[PDB]
């Protein structure tokens, strides 16, 4: 339950956001030969300060996200390498 | 529009479309006011918002820079009229 602290401070709604991007990747990876990089795109005040936070960025990493290249890119990646079963095994995770 | 002229001649052509929509669409709300974020939802229009050149012209036309630890967006700032976000865009 990696997700614990993050939900004690207040992120349940940006991390249900999370596990849905986790989830939803998962299902699309089911096919063969699909596989893309998903951005994660803040959609909400309340996103975009989750994913601007130390701590809820910290948790990132642990999942298996990547940062988002600098100067090119804005947006943190689920990266296309992660299997479904890796996937949610993250989301489950929280 | 000497500044956006120069980022089209280097590729920047479709975010700039984009740019200029996103500040019609502002003067059109404001007419009928709030801070709102430049969105991009696409690889091309992230590579602009990245890029130093396009933050420079970003500046010059009044778009700030998302504030530090609290937002991942640039704001195109309430202070910014209709008349002044149309007379943005038409230079591109």
């Amino acid at each position: 339950n990696l997700g614990q602290s993050l939900h004690q401070e207040g992120f349940s709604i940006p991390l249900l956001w999370l596990q849905n991007c986790l989830i939803r990747a998962a299902d699309d990876r089911e096919e063969d030969g699909c596989s893309q990089a998903v951005p994660l795109v803040p959609l909400t005040e309340e996103n975009e300060e989750a994913m601007e936070n130390e701590q809820f960025q910290q948790l990132l990493r642990k999942l298996g996200v990547r940062p988002p290249a600098s100067g090119q890119e804005t947006f943190w990646r689920i990266p296309a390498k992660l299997s479904p079963t890796q996937l949610r095994r993250a989301a489950a995770s929280l």
